[PDB]
């Protein structure tokens, strides 16, 4: 049975203006793994990765109707897909990303058999 | 058991465009109580409010697989409960209705799943 | 039961580029069910109709856990049913299938989840 549902839509705009003001933006969002691959990574490349990162966060947070992003990882399997590999909670999670130019979006879907 | 699922997405621009022509647009489109909270607003919170709630109802005909135009506006309803989030508080459906929106400065976005134990 | 979720975003004007190109897009991309529907439209409408198609099929491969470049795309097809509504005619899966499609003058997107 379905426990909690979610989305988010975000400009890219927005996350760039974050990373100049307060350089610390980044070691705040994201875990000590999902850093090393940011570092990794330049461009627009680079920062698609954080921006998709924090979409994918807040869409769990609303699906669980809360408003601490420390104790929540996502990471990609070897075919390429995203999924959580640290959640406070014990069921399944179902999650998908997309993205364009200008923005990104994500959705969230939680279950309990 | 699932028995549906739609989704919608929207240029604010066109909406704002909608009710600078002083055609009635929100009259059509939201019940009494939903204007009541309308017009306690200002600025562009004001037409994001009324741009998610023509989103949201257009969401729930395609999960229907109707559509909206056999059935209008009028019959369906979206409040804010006791946690602040939105939900549908008339709809012709017994069952459980799970639903989710978000927005930017340009766009606004809406989904419906609909289930029955 | 569940057994998968995803979504897909595409710019219109990716989609233009690639059908001027003249390389054969459409054929490879729709069935011949598909393509019988596309010739009897015109205009941005046309346009449309195709970006639509693709949007879905790669949703659909997502919620799979691969992508449409390796499922290949004439395994797929997507028909419109006599109220409008768009839904799945072929697919390997033995479950239930839940689709929907939304515009806009420059994007199009999809959302598939699957039942067992
Ligand atoms: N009765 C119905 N139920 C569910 N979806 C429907 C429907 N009639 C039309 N649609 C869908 O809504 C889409 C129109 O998008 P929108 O109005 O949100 O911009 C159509 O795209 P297609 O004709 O390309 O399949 C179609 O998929
Ligand atoms: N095999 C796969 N199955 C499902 N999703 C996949 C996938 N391979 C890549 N993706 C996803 O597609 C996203 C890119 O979306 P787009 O379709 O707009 O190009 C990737 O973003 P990330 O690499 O940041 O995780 C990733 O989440």
């Amino acid at each position: 049975m379905i426990v909690g549902h979610g989305i988010d839509i975000e400009e890219l705009a927005s996350i760039e203006s974050a990373v100049t003001r307060h350089e610390g933006f980044a070691k705040r969002v994201l875990t000590a793994l999902e850093m090393e691959r940011f570092t990794s990574l330049k461009g627009r490349r680079q920062i698609e990765y954080l921006a998709g990162r924090w979409s994918a966060k807040e869409a769990f947070s609303k699906a669980m109707g809360t408003g601490g992003f420390q104790d929540l990882e996502v990471l990609n399997n070897e075919r390429g897909a995203p999924y959580f590999s640290q959640a406070p909670f014990s069921g399944k999670i179902w999650l998908s990303i997309s993205h364009t130019d200008q923005f990104v979006t994500a959705s969230v879907i939680l279950e309990e058999n």
